[PDB]
């Protein structure tokens, strides 16, 4: 049954040593779900205007090249940084209402039925797992089991790739002290250096010294970027 | 049959129309897992220094009031906003190495074995589900199934309470324009008002006009808070 399937896949993936074999197992499991193609996307939260995005999968190469040529990542709703009930969305005309050209084109490449499941690690990194096929529409009776299996797949995928330290997952490596973490929290809450100095019982000079060190660790021009980047990375 | 249990529980929860009944079902499912008590905690990401937290559960009231009196929420490792390797942690002496008074007290109240699962909505809200009991240690053979069941429980719990519009899951609404949003995004990436005026081809007066409005929407005294709040809420 389901638990048998899950335990066998855990064992199969726990025995992996190279990232290449992870996606090979994934490809097999996606076909077992009844789909021809899958994609995996890692969206880091920063920079806010041009977020680091890593993309993987086995879509027909002709579709990859077209998706890239048309810059569809910038409008694709399936990888939007947004809230979806159940972290799951079955593809539909409504879903692409504001991305009509992408949906028009994708169906012309045979990607006519599918779903995307998403997860978000507490470090701002979001994963998206898509499955797609040309013909059978997704049946209502298979929808909920598909969501459950996809959730299991994307969780095991993300965990396995993190444990092999795949470059895609390693987020901006920042290390903040307890003191400067606390100063940045008050800063992100809108306090000035003077207020923070009174709150912590230290000199305004010491606060600014810490803010300067924080800004350098973020390579930021000002405290606004540092506080926003720390929030998005889950550091405060 | 794991799948029938899930489908049975979904139907049960979907028939719920009062939040009280949701926790009643949850309490029964936690006993079915073999535990005496549960807690459910909703952690909003802001204010960074004093986050909006809602707590539910059926821990003995004597423990509830002791936990609150001691402010253990602030140091509790099970509800820390951090990256749990599987969104799941079984309680251990190691986990509480930095919170020894909490763990000593908890065991003195009979909370000696348990686990916490976590989920993060992509709007910064984090859910935590704990189960606890006094006697049998969690055995190696039941761990992976407990993880899976707890993940299903917290996901269904969060979904059901969301669709009932429970006030704990409702975040304070910020209605940001398409223009306000891109100005705040650039600002979070460290750009100045003068710079932003060049990117959008408008006056620096007009940028600060939007920023003063954005700041009002966040009830924020500066743009640093507006940007960090927008980031943590998933709004930019
Ligand atoms: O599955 C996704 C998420 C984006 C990742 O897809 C891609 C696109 C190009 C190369 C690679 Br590899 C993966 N988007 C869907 C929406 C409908 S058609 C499509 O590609
Ligand atoms: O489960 C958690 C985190 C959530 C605590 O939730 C609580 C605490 C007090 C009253 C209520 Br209601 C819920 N902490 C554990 C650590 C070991 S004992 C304990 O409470």
């Amino acid at each position: 049954g389901f638990l048998d399937w899950w335990e066998d896949l855990r064992s199969e993936m726990q025995s992996i040593t190279d990232s290449q074999e992870v996606f090979a197992v994934l490809e097999k499991e996606v076909r077992r779900l009844g789909f021809d193609y899958y994609a995996y996307c890692v969206r880091h939260p920063i920079p806010f205007t041009r977020p680091r995005i890593f993309m993987f999968g086995n879509y027909p190469p002709a579709w990859q090249e077209h998706y890239q040529a048309q810059n569809y990542f910038a409008i694709d709703p399936t990888i939007r940084h947004c809230l979806r009930s159940g972290n799951h969305i079955v593809w539909s005309d409504d879903l692409f209402a504001d991305a009509q050209e992408l949906w028009d084109d994708a169906r012309d490449y045979g990607l006519r039925h599918g779903a995307t499941h998403s997860c978000m690690a507490p470090n701002g990194v979001m994963g998206f797992l898509s499955v797609a096929r040309s013909s059978p529409a997704i049946s209502p009776h298979e929808r909920e089991e598909l969501r459950l299996r996809m959730r299991c797949l994307i969780e095991l995928l993300h965990q396995t790739l993190t444990e092999l330290n795949h470059p895609s997952l390693q987020p901006q490596p920042i290390c903040l002290s307890k003191r400067e973490r606390e100063i940045l929290r008050w800063t992100a809450d809108g306090k000035t250096s003077a207020e923070i100095a009174k709150i912590l019982g230290i000199s305004e000079s010491t606060v600014n010294f810490h803010l300067k060190n924080i800004q350098k660790k973020f390579n930021a021009p000002n405290k606004t970027q540092a506080a926003a980047y720390a929030a998005a990375l889950g550091l405060i």
